[PDB]
C-alpha cells in the first residue's frame, strides 16, 4: 500500500556523470563506454548565445581545449563530434561503470527519473514527465546542463533526456540523447516561450486506478461517456484529448479495478466539473498527471483492494 | 528554478542491498563491511508472527539456515545474532561497496531517502519524512520488508530506517538500524494502529520559503504574529508545536527572503484559518510538510554528493 512518486534507483546513472570544462564554462556529462555526451553549448560565451554558430565556434576547438574530470581522475579527450545539440567526446578511457543502456525518445505524457548534477557530482534524483508542450518541469540550478532524465526498466538505462536550458517562465527544455530538442526549443538566447501548457488525461486516468487499486472510490460514479464527449469536456479544462490508443493502453487496469475506461472518464468529467469537495486521492488535493499507466501497474498491487 | 520531491542519489546504497532467504520467507538485507542487517521477522512463519520468541526461533537456526544471495553471488553466513529488532548475520566476505557510514536514529519531521527494495533489488527511490505519529507514509509492497531509508552528509551515508510492516491504514512502521523500532510498534501480527498525525509545522514554513524563492508570493502578508499566538492556532489544525529551536533553524531563510519566521508565520496562520482560495502554491493546494529546512536550502543550492 501507498502511493508515491517514485525515482528509479540512480545508481547505474552516477557512475556515468563526469565533469565537463571548456573555457571557462563547466557542466555535466555522460560518460558511456568510450564517449563522453553534453550539451553543445559548454563551447559557448554567453555572447555567442544570441546567435551561435556551433558548426565555426567547434572547428576552431581541439580534443584538448575540453577538460574531462570524472571523479578526481582527469579523462583524456582523443576525439570530438557533434550531432544536432549534443557534443561527442571520444575519450581514451571506456567507463567501466557502463551499465546496459539505451538511447529512447520518449513522447509528451512519459515519465521518467532525473539526476540533478553540478559539476559532475549527482545532487538529486526527482521523477518529471515530458509534458504536452515539450518541457519538463524540472527542478534545476545554473551548472546542471548535461543532467539526464532515463527511465530503468530491468537493469537496462534507458536514457531519454539531456537538460539544455531553462525557459522564461522557469521551465526546462532539452533533448533526446541523440541531440535533437524535444519541442520547438533552441539552444539560443533568443526569446522562446514554452506553449500553453495541458493536464496529461491518459495519466491522470491511470493515478484514478491507482487510487481504486489502493482501496479508494469516492470519486466514481454511476455514469459512462462516449470517448468523444469525454474529449469534448476535457479540452475545456486544458486536458489533452483522450484517444483510442490511451483507450487501449488502459484496458488492464480497467480489467484489474472492473472499471472500464470510459466508467472512469465519466468520474473524470465529474471530478473536473465538482472538485475534490475536501477530499484528497491517493495524498493529493489535485489530479496528478505524472503517473503513466506503466507506472501505475509496476508500482501498485497485482490484487485491488 | 522548479521545486520537486528529491531523494538523495541511491548509488551507495543499492552497492549493499542483498536479498536474505530463512525457509519459505525472502526479504531485503543490509550488507555493510561483514555483516548483512535485515528484520529479525525473516525466521518466523505467518503462525509465529501472531505470537513471536525470536529468541527461541533463533536458538534453533544455524548459520547455512540462512541464504544470502548479492546479486548472483551466494554469500556464506558464518554467525547471526539479534540486536533489538534486527538481525545481524556476519558473512565471510566484506562488501567491496561498503560506503562510509553511520547508524543514526532521526526524530519525527526529520526527511530521508527511500530505496524500496524486493529480493535484493532496488525498484525505486522517493523522499518521505517520519510522521509526527512515528509512521511513513510510503510505497511498499509484500517483499519489501528490510528496504532501507538513508539521508547523506558530504560522502558518508546515515542509514536511518529499516522497513518491517505495514499498518491496515496503508501507512509504514519500521526501526532504525539498532533495531529500535520507531513508535508503539512491535513485529508481531497483533492489533496495532498509526496514532493520530500532525502537520510538521517547520517543514511547511520551509516549503512556504520555498515558494518564495521559487516566486510564489501571493501569500504573502503585511502581518506577523508572536510564537505563543501562533502555537495557540497551530494546535487548533493539529499541526506540531513551533518551538524557538525550529525559528532559529529557518534564520538563513529568512535572511534571504527578507520574511521573518513569524511575518512566516502569520501567513501560514492566514492559509489554515482561509484555506488556498483556489490557488496553489508550488503547483500543490495542499500545504507540504515532508521538506526540511535543510532540504530547501539544500535544493535551493545545488549540494551534490
Ligand atoms: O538555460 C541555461 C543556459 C542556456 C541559455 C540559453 C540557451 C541554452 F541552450 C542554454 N542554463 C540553465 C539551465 N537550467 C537551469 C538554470 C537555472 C538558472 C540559470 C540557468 C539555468
Ligand atoms: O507487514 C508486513 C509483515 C509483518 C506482519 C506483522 C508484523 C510485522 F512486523 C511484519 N509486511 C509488509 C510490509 N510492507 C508492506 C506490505 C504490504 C502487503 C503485505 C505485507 C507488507
Ligand atoms: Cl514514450
Amino acid at each position: 500500500s501507498g502511493f508515491r512518486k517514485m525515482a528509479f534507483p540512480s545508481g547505474k546513472v552516477e557512475g556515468c556523470m563526469v565533469q565537463v570544462t571548456c573555457g571557462t564554462t563547466t557542466l555535466n556529462g555522460l560518460w558511456l563506454d568510450d564517449v563522453v555526451y553534453c550539451p553543445r553549448h559548454v563551447i559557448c560565451t554567453s555572447e555567442d548565445m544570441l546567435n551561435p554558430n556551433y558548426e565555426d565556434l567547434l572547428i576552431r576547438k581541439s580534443n584538448h581545449n575540453f577538460l574531462v574530470q570524472a571523479g578526481n581522475v582527469q579523462l583524456r579527450v582523443i576525439g570530438h563530434s557533434m550531432q544536432n545539440c549534443v557534443l561527442k567526446l571520444k575519450v581514451d578511457t571506456a567507463n567501466p561503470k557502463t551499465p546496459k543502456y539505451k538511447f529512447v525518445r520518449i513522447q509528451p505524457g512519459q515519465t521518467f527519473s532525473v539526476l540533478a548534477c553540478y559539476n559532475g557530482s549527482p545532487s538529486g534524483v526527482y521523477q518529471c514527465a515530458m509534458r504536452p508542450n515539450f518541457t519538463i518541469k524540472g527542478s534545476f540550478l545554473n551548472g546542471s546542463c548535461g543532467s539526464v532524465g532515463f527511465n530503468i526498466d530491468y537493469d537496462c538505462v534507458s536514457f531519454c533526456y539531456m537538460h539544455h536550458m531553462e525557459l522564461p517562465t522557469g521551465v526546462h527544455a532539452g533533448t533526446d540523447l541523440e541531440g535533437n530538442f524535444y519541442g520547438p526549443f533552441v539552444d539560443r538566447q533568443t526569446a522562446q516561450a514554452a506553449g500553453t501548457d495541458t493536464t496529461i488525461t491518459v495519466n491522470v486516468l491511470a493515478w484514478l486506478y491507482a487510487a481504486v487499486i489502493n482501496g479508494d472510490r469516492w470519486f466514481l460514479n454511476r455514469f459512462t461517456t462516449t470517448l468523444n464527449d469525454f474529449n469534448l469536456v476535457a479540452m475545456k479544462y486544458n486536458y489533452e484529448p483522450l484517444t483510442q490508443d490511451h483507450v487501449d493502453i488502459l484496458g488492464p487496469l480497467s480489467a484489474q479495478t472492473g472499471i472500464a475506461v470510459l466508467d472512469m472518464c465519466a468520474s473524470l468529467k465529474e471530478l473536473l466539473q465538482n472538485g475534490m469537495n475536501g477530499r484528497t486521492i491517493l495524498g493529493s488535493a489535485l489530479l496528478e498527471d505524472e503517473f503513466t499507466p506503466f507506472d501505475v501497474v509496476r508500482q501498485c498491487s497485482g490484487v485491488t483492494f
